[PDB]
């Protein structure tokens, strides 16, 4: 079960790096090739990423529990990307960028020490630190990055309220599939949480990928002169 | 007291992140944004550094010698900062800030080599290489960095003087306490070392922060329309 | 054979950084200061390279097979600043700049790991992987960057061809060699891929490094008022 979504995820993965990758070589437009640019990278990173995993590659057995810490690595790498999807998109100022960028590489870090501790005392310490930080970008997201979002869209916030919907929505069942994985109460076994991580991923990389792509569109629509 | 300290700079650090963070959140003015954010996630990476620490977690034993690497991992990311801070308050150059910030890579890097070496001879050579990284930012300070700060702020070359002899005098002791542990000549016990390494971080980080705040209020005067 | 090449190393980094550091110490101009100042930190960089592997670090024997992973971190730090050295003398715009560093950070990652895989059969996929990344950049270094620089400098189709045809044929090389050495065929003894890394290295770096000076001269000569 754990392997076939994992090559799930290689061909979800590279088929979202080409068609992100297409629309990047076709863009009319220096935004547009910006963001197809993003989305191909966040896709092209998680293919690589899914193949490592494929291939049986990224995991330890730490302490006698099976520890994937790879998808850290590459999170770590395509989590700012998501956020840069989001910034492009809302045009947002160089300090709540940076502090979105900051929580979320934080809130990666610690989510990796979180689960690569041996005492998992420790490590359900360094969840709730991840959490927080977790909590931080909300914040930021539906109060600084929105009200900015809809000062320079004023026609447009509905755009805006989808697109921090779908992100916040779907960011926060990772750290509930991390409850219930064999990092936290064990709930289900490593190839149903595998395939959630890996549903989880396909969605908010190239689902999400092309929801940007609509908003862009939307959003030029609306501002159209 | 190696236990104690490590707390201590959980809690010092902590208490600046507060601090930065509120003073960020109610940031008059982009730049005031950017300078608190700026020392808020200083304080934030090092309060993570010393939770880590604190919980017993970033140490080796290498060849029978205890090893705390975390902490070149998290000054490898504070540290830029520290220079963040100095050269955006003094306007510094592209090529002059990319050259500090590398140089201060290049030293944290080597400091790290020079740490975690099992040879001790090969780690006191990275130690030397590593202290000529730092004689490079020293000059580039004093020289290029203080001359364009002093260009940009006529009248108020002195808050420079203070901010460079801050960071100077402050910087250069953490090779010396390198050389007290037992990474050199073991002249000081790990609790000793520990103590020292805290009050610095916590000096280094907290208070360079409040000093680069009310330098930045300094400056605002003395350009006051 | 192998301890002299990488001593060789050493001392030819160390001389191109002092060159360079020299000339961006006495640079004229903020263009020409960023110029020699990114070529002093490629061969800064890859003098610690070539210290660490000299004194014997960087290497590890993984299932047998002598394994240098050192030469993939700084490659990582060294090989992004090539690319910046064609992306500032050619002014290319900010997605094809971020295409490069993309494409070219996936193949340093991607050969790290096709060099540490204990399966080689798992590290030449990722090695397939890795000359793909490189693919990737020859198709934008020879269509959009080129275009670009050809629309900038309409005078200069010529300097830009030369840094091309050198960037594509030495770097070409590298995985030659790679397929010549113990992560492949097991062609040449590890003295002589070693001596093939020390030259392409100091030629890639500090041979690149003067031409891209070189060109400089002649680009802003084209471009004299
Ligand atoms: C800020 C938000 C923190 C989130 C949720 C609190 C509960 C989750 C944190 C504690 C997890 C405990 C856990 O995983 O327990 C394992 C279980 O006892 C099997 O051995
Ligand atoms: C450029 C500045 C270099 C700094 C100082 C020179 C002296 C420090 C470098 C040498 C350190 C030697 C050391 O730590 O010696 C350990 C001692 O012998 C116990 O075993
Ligand atoms: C895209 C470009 C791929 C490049 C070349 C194809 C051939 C190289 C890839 C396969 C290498 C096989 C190899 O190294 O074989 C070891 C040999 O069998 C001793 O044990
Ligand atoms: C791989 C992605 C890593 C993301 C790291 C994010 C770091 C966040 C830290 C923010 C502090 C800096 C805030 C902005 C500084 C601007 C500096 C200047 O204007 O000179
Ligand atoms: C985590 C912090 C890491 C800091 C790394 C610092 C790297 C220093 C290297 C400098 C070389 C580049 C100099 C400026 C390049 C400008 C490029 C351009 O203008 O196109
Ligand atoms: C150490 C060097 C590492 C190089 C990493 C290169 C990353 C490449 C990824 C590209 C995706 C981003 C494309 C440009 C984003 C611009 C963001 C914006 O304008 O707000
Ligand atoms: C087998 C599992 C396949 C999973 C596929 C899921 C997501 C990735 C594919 C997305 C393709 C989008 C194409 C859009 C278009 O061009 O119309
Ligand atoms: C993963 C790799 C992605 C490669 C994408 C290549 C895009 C080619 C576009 C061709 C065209 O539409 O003319
Ligand atoms: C602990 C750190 C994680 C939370 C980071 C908070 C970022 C926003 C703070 C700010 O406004 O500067
Ligand atoms: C329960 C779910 C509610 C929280 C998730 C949705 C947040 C929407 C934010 C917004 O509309 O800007
Ligand atoms: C609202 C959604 C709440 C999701 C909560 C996840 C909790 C995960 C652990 C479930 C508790 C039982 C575990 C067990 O005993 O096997
Ligand atoms: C117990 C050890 C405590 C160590 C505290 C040292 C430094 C961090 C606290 C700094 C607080 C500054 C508050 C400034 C203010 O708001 O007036
Ligand atoms: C470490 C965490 C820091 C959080 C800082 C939160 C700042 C809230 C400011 C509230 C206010 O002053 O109105
Ligand atoms: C070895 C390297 C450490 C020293 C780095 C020197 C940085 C400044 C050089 C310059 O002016 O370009
Ligand atoms: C002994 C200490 C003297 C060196 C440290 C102080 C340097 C001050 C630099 C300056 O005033 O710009
Ligand atoms: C001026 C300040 C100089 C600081 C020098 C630090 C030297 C550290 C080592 C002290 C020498 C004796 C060590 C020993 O034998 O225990
Ligand atoms: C012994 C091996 C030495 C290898 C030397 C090769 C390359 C690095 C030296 C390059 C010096 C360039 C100087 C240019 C000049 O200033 O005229
Ligand atoms: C490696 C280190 C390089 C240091 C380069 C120092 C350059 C000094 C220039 C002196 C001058 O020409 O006046
Ligand atoms: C797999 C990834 C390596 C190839 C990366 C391709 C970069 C250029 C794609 C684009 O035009 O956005
Ligand atoms: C065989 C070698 C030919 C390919 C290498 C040279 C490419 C030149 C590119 C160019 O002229 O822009
Ligand atoms: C055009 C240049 C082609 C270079 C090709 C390199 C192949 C490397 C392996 C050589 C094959 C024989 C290996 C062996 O059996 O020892
Ligand atoms: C745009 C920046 C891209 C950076 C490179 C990302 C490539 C990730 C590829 C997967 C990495 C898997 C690592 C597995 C290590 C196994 C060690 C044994
Ligand atoms: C970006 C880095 C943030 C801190 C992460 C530290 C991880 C250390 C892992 C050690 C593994 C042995
Ligand atoms: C466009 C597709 C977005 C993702 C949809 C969900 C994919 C789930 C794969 C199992
Ligand atoms: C603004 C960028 C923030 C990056 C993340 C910094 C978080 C650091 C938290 C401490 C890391 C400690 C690592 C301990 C590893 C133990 C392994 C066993
Ligand atoms: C930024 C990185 C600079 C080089 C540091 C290399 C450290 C390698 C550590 C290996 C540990 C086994
Ligand atoms: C503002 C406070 C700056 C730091 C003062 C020194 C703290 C030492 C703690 C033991
Ligand atoms: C401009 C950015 C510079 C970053 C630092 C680069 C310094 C590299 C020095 C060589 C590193 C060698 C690491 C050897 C590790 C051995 C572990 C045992
Ligand atoms: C930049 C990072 C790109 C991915 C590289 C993953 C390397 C993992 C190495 C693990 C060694 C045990
Ligand atoms: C100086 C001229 C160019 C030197 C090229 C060195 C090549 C090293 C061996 C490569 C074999 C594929
Ligand atoms: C200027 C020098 C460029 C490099 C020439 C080749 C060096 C080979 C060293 C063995
Ligand atoms: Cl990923
Ligand atoms: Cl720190
Ligand atoms: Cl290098």
């Amino acid at each position: 079960m754990a392997q076939i979504w994992l090559w799930i995820g290689v061909i979800g993965m590279a088929l979202g790096s080409i068609f992100f990758g297409i629309g990047a070589h076709n863009a009319k437009n220096e935004r547009w090739k910006i963001l197809f640019t993003i989305n191909f990278f966040i896709c092209a990173i998680a293919t690589g990423l899914y193949l490592s995993m494929a291939l049986g590659q990224g995991r330890s057995v730490i302490a006698g529990r099976p520890t994937v810490w790879v998808r850290y690595i590459t999170w770590f790498l395509s989590t700012p990307l998501l956020i840069l999807d989001l910034t492009f998109l809302g045009k947002t100022s160089l300090p709540i960028t940076a502090s979105l960028l900051g929580a979320n590489a934080y809130m990666i870090a610690t989510g990796f020490v979180a689960t690569i501790s041996a005492d998992r005392t420790i490590g359900h310490i360094w969840y709730v630190v991840s959490c927080f930080a977790f909590l931080a970008t909300v914040y930021l997201l539906v109060n600084q990055y929105r009200k900015q979002a809809e000062r320079n869209y004023p026609q447009a916030k509905k755009v805006f309220r989808k697109l921090l919907s779908v992100h916040l929505v779907l960011w926060t069942l990772y750290p509930i599939v991390w409850l219930l994985g064999n990092t936290g109460f064990n709930a289900v076994n490593q190839g149903t949480e595998t395939m959630f991580y890996t549903i989880l991923d396909i969605t908010s990389k190239v689902g999400f990928g092309f929801l940007s792509l609509n908003s862009m569109h939307t959003l030029e629509k609306n501002t159209e002169s």
